[PDB]
């Protein structure tokens, strides 16, 4: 159907360290935003599959953690946690064999 | 094999607006970090599949954008872009039908 935009997930080396970065790109305006840039991270190849998990108490508490931490940053003002909705995804990251 | 940690991807309502949040959780220490919190975002159900794309010039330029934007933030000091490595993932987000 009609395209709203794109999201990209990158592994990027910067200053010889590896980072994960996510970028949004609007379709109509082509405007880009950095959504995530974290690391250093392990190289790819040691992650499991993304699996959808339930939205029970453990998952709701992950949402509270996210809101508490975002409130420390302040990008979106003072937020009040409501709830985590489906889908929630989990991936295991393994050490190198 | 040996578990290093987990990553979670959430859709979280806060102050009645929908956000995407990513959280890391270390296996041994259980320590958590907020990696991403952006929005407001469209509800789930209108995204395509994540598809691995090539790491040619367009993708390298996404890495430069990410590093330039992270340098404005300063969390990791002044970084020098090196390169984007495989895998690079792209998803299309559609408007509501």
């Amino acid at each position: 159907r009609e395209i709203k935009g794109y999201e990209y997930q990158l592994y990027v080396y910067a200053s010889d360290k590896l980072f994960r970065a996510d970028i949004s790109e609007d379709y109509k305006t082509r405007g880009r935003k950095l959504l995530r840039f974290n690391g250093p991270v392990p190289p790819p190849g040691s992650g499991g599959e993304w699996e959808i998990i339930d939205i029970g108490p453990f998952t709701q508490n992950l949402g509270k953690f996210a809101v508490d931490e975002e409130n420390k940053i302040g990008q979106y003002g003072r937020l009040t946690f409501n709830k985590v909705i489906r889908p929630c995804m989990k991936k295991t990251i393994y050490e190198n064999e």
